[PDB]
């Protein structure tokens, strides 16, 4: 998680494997009511300000291994170019949604800008997997 | 959650899942017994001072889809023109009642002004919807 | 609940939810034995240092609603004016034990010394109440 | 409870009341087996360096009401005059371990030194009542 | 763990046992199904930045003797040098990969680079001992 | 338990009950396995840097009467003097790894020091009251 310190500059804490747990074990899996999970995500997401590494906790928790799957190739064909519309182009579904470790820094805006992007795919991809 | 700081500033920090959990299983259903719920929330709208993002958290969490779209509809039929009436302009509904994401900064008084509004506001909706 | 933090300054924190219902599931109710939740309470008010909503909060979960009612009721009914004898004028009993949330603020000097003696009337009404 | 804070500062907070009932629900009752909770306490007395509301709150949770009155009888009955010698003068025994709330306050030398010394008579009162 | 704070300084805190057991308790054996919990290490190895001490620590908890042993024979193979090339050399593979405690002092680059290097071949251990 | 801060100076903070209980909870008794209780306190030692006071706790709290006193009694065994060589000569001993509070100042070279060696000689104790 990242919060905005007392001084002004970002703060990350790792998750708590007890709310980590609490939300798994207080709603029904994705694919019982994919529904749950996703509304307690898009949440998260806010209050919590996920990293990358943070979000693969909250993925690899909440879902199954063939629920995240699905969770990611959808969030990556969520991806739009500059021009707003969908792209397979692998150098830019690969900079919006990575599958591994990305080397943003949240105290740039670059890094930021890239984590709130990151962050909005990853709850779309929820949202179409759901469907 | 939002607390007063070290230099008179205010600090923010997510709610912990397991007082959430707790405040839903030592409670009734809001359906059930809306007055214990009601005083609760009321009660955590001053002592951890949430935002608009807490406060969906919070009643995501504590109430069911239906029961929460009928607490924040009440709470938009209870707000108030700057002559002490009922209003309905779209604007002004929506200026002290958001349904979307506001862009209130807590560390401004504007938006300090404006979180005491919606809490206020949430809470009259609760009890309206509650009767 | 607040603590003197470390730059002299005094700092404000909410009750862990865990605390509250601890105290609540290991003490028989106030109206089984009085003597026990008031104990605990006597303490809390002192240790915790309780703001007059965190007293609201306390009461509200540790008390159902008939025992609190009859606690304030006694602790208004235990008031003294500035001779420091007892007094029913309704100024000083608002004063000295509002029912509704007081202006108080615990970083000036006044705010502090109403909330010490708020403290110390609710023990005497939770003492009167239990006799 | 207490700590040296950065500056040597003592710093004050309450204590958390799942170690209190952890230790009371992981030990045998006082007059079960005195010895467990006796070192129990005497471990606390130095690691949390409580103050005189602590200690109240330590014994009043982990002692019955007639096993805490036994407690403060030793102690006080292990009160010293200044020569080191038994004391039975009310003005000193209730300087020394006062059944009221003392006016000690842990920032200056005088009130750290009473709070030694209390904790000193508690330990032997404790030890004392336990046989 | 090991978390960035104020505006650059690393601080030192030890894994919460709640954490460590909630890994244990929510995840098959290494042995019965190593990608869950070479995953979840992978993760913490991130998110909890664990010092050399911290690592024995989750190692230890996580796995048994005798798993624990096979990834650390692991990494210690997988040591290269510093041009990139695999190296079996004992003191270039005991000084990547120690088995005792090192001196890595992380106020210093040569220290973090260190334990950046150590995580790196624990996860390459703990990969090959699954495979 | 200690922590190094920012600045260079040791910080003290007491044993959360839960780490202590959870460690008791999790593991056979001492006399049942020695070797897991054992690795777990030598792990303990390092991470929480106990003072003499923690580690009154850490035994008392994992251990037997019986167990604990066996203990002490192989560490009290196992020192050894100005030589590095075997020593029972009491003054030694008893400075080494005292039966009663000592006067270990951890911000001075001779404290921590005293402190290195007592928790050493209490994990050869452990290892060979489990022989």
């Amino acid at each position: 998680p990242l919060r905005m310190g007392g001084n002004g500059q970002l703060q990350y804490w790792p998750f708590s494997s007890s709310d980590l747990y609490n939300w798994k074990n207080n709603n029904p899996s994705f694919s019982e009511d994919p529904g749950k999970l996703t509304a307690l995500i898009e949440s998260v997401l806010t209050t919590h300000q996920p990293t990358w590494d943070d979000c693969q906790q909250l993925l690899g928790t909440l879902l199954t291994g063939e629920e995240k799957q699905r969770v990611l190739l959808e969030a990556r064909k969520a991806v739009r170019g500059n021009d707003g519309r969908p792209t397979q182009l692998p150098n830019e579904v690969d900079a919006a949604f990575p599958l591994e470790r990305p080397d943003w820094d949240y105290t740039t805006q670059r890094g930021r800008n890239h984590l709130v992007l990151y962050r909005q795919l990853l709850l779309a991809g929820m949202q179409n997997a759901g469907r």
